[PDB]
């Protein structure tokens, strides 16, 4: 259905934007605990790319047309823009946490309709939520107060 | 130097645009001889991602500031936009060949200044142009009729 | 739960019959773009065998009695018979697409009944839908004209 | 959410107790099919450890605090204690079957609440039920007669 | 030659029947020494599937048409029909021994004509014979007494 | 001898308690320099589990009876308990260092009695010292101030 | 000595086939290009392995190999290959014809080589199997029905 | 030292005899738990071969002359000769247990002089004792009753 | 087929004696070009062990009883005894060449009688000839002068 | 350009001739220190084949026509012919060194034009010079006497 | 030429000194963020060893005489002396950054003559500069504050 | 204790000097058996580096500080100097044998105090002696007269 296709397209553009932001932060981060932040951003980008590809193949299987162009992503993404200069570790961790939370929350919005329509795709969304939440936890644990 | 940083930034944004659009074509292509294009476009995307990461790390080592944001890519890329909807294999082969030719032409234009300033970065450009030209040959040989 | 056992037996019989047809077509197919089909049918057979074994072991865990005999498969399968001679690639692609469609439609009918009892087996069926539909798309894209 | 944390803590403590008791049986089992039981119990312990780690990371990523201390396990576990000395093969198979049945029963009680609140955790619990039931079948098949 | 194709088709259909028999027994076997029988039957199925695929590819290379449909298997198989329900260890090992012996006996009768016509295919037949005989030894040696 | 068996059982209890407490710390740790501790405590738990299994199998080979039940561990362990809530990274490093020091000092007491009978087991005890002391240094170096 | 001569004739044909496969691998264009490109590389690898196996076996049987380029050019029986870009159908046809000639000479030598040494007969049987499988797997592209 | 050479020669000849015994039993064993015995005897043969090679290379490094000839082994080894025909499971397990016990007893007598002269070789002896005793446990634990 | 069994026993005895002599030379060889011989004799022993195991399992599959005892191989082997002291590289090369020639001569002599009954075993004999003759060529080329 | 195409064609035919030459020497060489040269020539052949394939793919990418036919190689090669029959190792090393030096001389002669035209291809020639010179040293230092 | 040999010898001794000093720092680094520095210094040592070996093999191929003795390194190195004892992480990061900068600066000075004489060796120098600069950036970014 | 630390430092500097001279001989050796010595010395350098790192980690764990600087090695090492020119293979083999003998002599000298203070460290020294003596034999067997 066109509604299902549109929801999956909104998820896909958010995943692509998240991957691009992760790579940009991976390149442009400075500060403490550099090696771990560097490796974690790479792992997150790999996982996000794999999830985006899986969504693309599934949505193709359901006979929909994907929209993953750069202009389309820039026009329809929901993630906030990222700073273009070198950033401290606390700031980049905070920004990554916020972006991951927004990406997860969009999927949590669409989950009800996706489960009502196709449990097979609901399972892929469940796996994506699991992976993204694990990544978000392991990153956000750096800046915890206690 | 800022001009050197800008010359590398143009290459970086071109590679990111190429990778995203190659993934788009990988998801979207249908028609005769589908599987060969489906696999080779994935290989092209992998190579483009590796090259973009290599350029980002090298230019960071040379103390410059990357701009890999989606908005920046959309605003300052040189590759023409990818047409939407399902496309035939011949058309996608032609479009990918033209775009890879544009990218390698950009590499050729920047190569003079890059070699004049840093031979180490010139070597990375040589490797990238070699790989991209090999990919371009393997793609365009599909549509050749002799 | 005799109804659960019968439903899972109907699933397994169709999976085994489809695997046999896939192997026969893999051995028999010939024509334009032969190699891609030759490899993809092998991949589909491997996936079908993995799914059939997984279903059989799950249904064993639930204390049911599987029936995987050749006579039982031939007597209780739902998929149509396959041509016995050399077939063109377009025809074999169409036949394989029809077979995958019938198999996934069978799981679609049994889905609600099996989810009424066991969400765990529902998850396995979701995975089978994901894989089979991905294979169906990747094969049917061969004959698509647009 | 505190109730959710409580159910997940019960799951984690049951899994930890199962792993410890399985290692006990692994070191202690003597009798016929000794090598078979030795390998299978090691596989069961490995799977239980993987599942316990997955559950712990999931619930802690959902902002809960795990309690996997030995005193907590002893005080709040639900599995009955293991024999103290060398046991026959049939007896240890029966004991392990009973332990796995109790664990999966607890998971089944928790399943309703987890499906009510977080489908992502429900999916992990489904996978755990699948793995534990497969192991239980493979173990209990030793003692079953015709 | 048509007679050569007929003998190779007989061997192929026998191997397919053996693979189906092995998988069914693998799923269904219950009793003593169960884990080892479970692993050995899976190994036998893997070997039988590889041999059947090898014969199919060879006969296709020699310009013959294979017949691996389930209906054809049921109509032209030579292995006697297998029990329907759960069976003890002695019964299953004895039955598997009888089917393997029947298969190798059929291959033995075909071997004379195959060696008369094509020694290259005769070598593949020899490999199948001794692999199957090794598997038969490992299986029947369980029931043997002193 | 029963005294040797009791000493080995006491060592095994300490190893199991250390592994469980390490997993607790791995789950519950939070604060600055997270990922390093998160990976390193997992490595320590893996090594401790390997050592505990090896020592259990060795003591079984020497014809003794292991006691690895949760109640037995809680009743006869020597390592003091772990905090039940989220702790700072410096504190968890200090506690883990203390636990490892207690465990290795227990081995230091038991070593003379072990070597008085069995140099082969003394070698395994030496290996345990090597691994645990390397891990202890690798953890304690976090808070070292020169 | 005749045994050595037959094995030398086999070896030069295998080397020529490997060179033919590499040439077609580099110089092929048209439809199904990626599949033909991979298949020809696999065939070249198999031909090189078979040539090595024959060379080492015949060395073990105390003969003197002749695998020089001049010797191959003077003694091989495979037809000459075109030196320009060729369509895929023509490439498949030419490769099929060359493989058929190569397996034909092996079948011709098989009787004497098996009568003299079953161990070498086994290696030649394996080579026949592999090359015939490759021949079918390539020639299936241009089949009519 | 000639006495050192003689002790290590006795060790080597005993290891070679044990390897031959294990391989013969591996080929010849028939009865219950056949596949487990077949795998374990192969593992024991592999371990014995590795240990024999290690002892030979160590003794050669210490400027002695190894004697691994079959005639020397037959004339010098202390392990009693094996049955010549097919043997039952209990009998072969008992025979292997007795052979391993004799070998480790010989190693124990030699270990005193070995530790007196060269601790480096004493370490290898300890490793061999550990491995052989573990294998002996996995063997003799088969026939043990409660 | 007692004659067949005796022939296969003669093959097995020769292979075992060859492996033992190869290990002895591998331990004892010394002189110019030492390392190449040291590695190649190890490879020869590995191949001989593989061949001996293959022959033993094949003759077990043919319902025969092998005799691989040390006394049996010493009293039945045909290979000449090996020097017991340090030997020059040329001498050990000559001795190994002679031993391999005797071993392959035995197989060539028994080949006609073997093929008179079982072509599958004849195939294994062909493979053994191939491997042993390759090893013989590599050994003999060391001392060749031209 | 045709002159550049011919410049690379000379390199290609020289590499193919070198590969066949190395294979001939690998098969034919006998004498002292056999195994070292036997493995080294195989490594040389592998490197030459990889380099020839790389040059062929690059020159295809740059839209030229390879001529790798055996007749073309024989007619236009530059390496001296290899004498037949069995040759001593010293003569083989001398001839291989001379031919590799000739190939490196050809590469160096064409390198000026190649670098003036295409730096990407110049890099490939640099890599080939590195590899071939390393092989030349690793072979020629055999015959060196201080 | 002797000048080229000396220019390469200076780079070789600098690389050896850098590798030894990196190992020194790997051993005596303590403080906050220990593990990341501990791993990065090991990676740097591995890269330095690989580069030093590559330079040694290349300069050997070009018929020069290496001087990698400890006395020669101590006498002719250019890197400043590394202070002993345990050092804080900030200080060791600064020291390693300064040393890598000195090494790459020396390589930059020698690059002109190296490129003027042998472009192949210039390529190796380019690769070494790339790797060392990447490592230097990845280490120095730890201490950066923005 | 300071004496323990000093002895471990004496061992470490000897290992580092041995590794450096091994690399020098690896680069510098020419003559017969060149490939054999080239591989063997590379293996010895790898082993020496691993052993030196292991000693550094252990003595760090025991709260001591290493001195592995180039100046410290040159001032404190006990190994004789290595020639700086091209040497015959016999001479380099003799020199390496002498160096290994000196290195193992130092460790055997310190072994008494090391065992009196820490059996675990004595075990590491035993392993180092075993490895170094094996390498020493495997090298010096080249130049043996008889």
């Amino acid at each position: 259905t066109p509604e299902f296709g549109g929801n999956l397209q909104k998820v896909l553009v958010d995943l692509i934007e998240l991957s691009l932001q992760g790579k940009q932060a991976h390149w442009n981060v400075v500060g403490s605990n550099f090696r771990d932040l560097h490796l974690q951003l790479d792992e997150l980008v790999d996982f996000a790319r794999e999830g985006s590809d899986t969504i693309a193949e599934r949505m193709r299987a359901l006979d929909a047309v994907p929209d993953g162009r750069s202009d389309t992503v820039a026009a329809t993404t929901t993630l906030p823009e990222f700073p273009a200069f070198e950033r401290s570790t606390a700031d980049v961790v905070d920004l990554i946490t916020t972006r991951i939370n927004a990406t997860v929350d969009t999927i949590r919005r669409v989950h009800d309709a996706v489960d009502a329509e196709d449990p097979s795709t609901a399972d892929l969304l469940h796996g994506l939520i699991d992976g993204l939440e694990k990544q978000a936890w392991l990153i956000r644990s750096e800046n915890r107060k206690v």
